[PDB]
């Protein structure tokens, strides 16, 4: 069967200090939704729990023409392994390895984390991260979309397609009070521009490679930029249709409520054939 519930044991080290978390979750494989609760087993996390997002279950992802390969591998039970490498702008690195076992519609996920080279005065060690937000290149494609006439500004009538007290919102947003929304006024005004895009490719019938560039927002209102490369290793060859319709794009949005000990997480996922 398709998944309905899941658990995660995520553990390892950030800057050589050990952490460990466990918890239960559920999700809806028809629409890509997941939710997860996690609790630390080794006291306070000494680093931003945001560093563990996006890392904290693609078995819940549907494709437009059926199951995703991740879903397919769970339904037949063969499964897959995941290796992810992450590079941050300040030279820090984080890796994650995943393994899964299945019991009907229940997923047991094990995620092993190694993070190094985070400056002690940087936004990870300082608990300064507040959200996961798309890359500036991605937020730009979003801007240029609403900018229907190609002038490089969002005007009052083109600000319609956003909303879809509207005269006030547009008023507030236009900081430089020059009668229209520029890209920086946009980049400040950020609701539903939070969809980070992954690009997916299949080098062979047993491998899928996913690439993602994004940014955390900090407490000082600055951007912490990161890039990721994720390698999916399938136990049995993927069905032919997956190899033919490559590349694939997956838009994802995430939500985290956290203390220093507990994480409550949500994720939404939408696959497309175009970018
Ligand atoms: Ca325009
Ligand atoms: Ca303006």
């Amino acid at each position: 069967s398709l998944p309905a519930t899941h658990e995660l044991h995520i553990f390892g080290s950030i800057n050589g200090v050990d952490f460990d978390m466990v918890g239960q979750g559920s999700g809806n494989p028809n629409v890509g939704y997941e939710e997860l609760n996690l609790k630390s087993t080794k006291g306070d996390l000494q680093f931003s729990p945001w560093i563990l997002v996006p890392h904290i279950f693609h078995q819940y992802l549907p494709y437009p023409d059926g199951m995703s390969p991740f879903q397919a591998a769970m339904v037949d039970g063969s499964g897959y392994q995941v290796h992810r490498t992450v590079q941050f702008e300040d030279g820090a690195s984080l890796t994650v390895n995943y393994r899964y076992t299945y019991e009907g519609s229940h997923i047991k996920g094990e995620a092993q984390v190694k993070g190094t080279g985070f400056p002690a005065d940087g936004p990870v060690m300082a608990n300064s991260l507040t959200a996961m937000v798309p890359s500036e290149e991605e937020l730009s494609e979003c801007f240029r979309t609403f900018d229907k006439d190609g002038d490089g500004f969002i005007d009052r009538e083109e600000f319609g397609g956003i909303i879809r007290d509207p005269d006030e919102i547009f008023g507030d947003s236009d900081t430089d009070k020059n009668g229209r929304i520029d890209f920086d006024e946009f980049l400040k005004m950020v609701s539903m521009a939070d969809w980070c895009r992954s690009k997916m490719a299949c080098p062979n019938d047993k491998t899928l490679i996913s690439t993602l560039k994004w940014s955390y927002t900090t407490g000082n209102g600055k951007r912490y930029r990161s890039t990721a490369r994720t390698t999916y290793t399938f136990a049995k060859p993927m069905a032919a249709n997956y190899l033919k319709n490559q590349p694939m794009y997956v838009f994802r949005k995430t939500e985290l409520k956290h203390s220093k000990t507990e994480l409550n997480f949500k994720e939404w996922q939408k696959a497309f054939t175009d970018v």
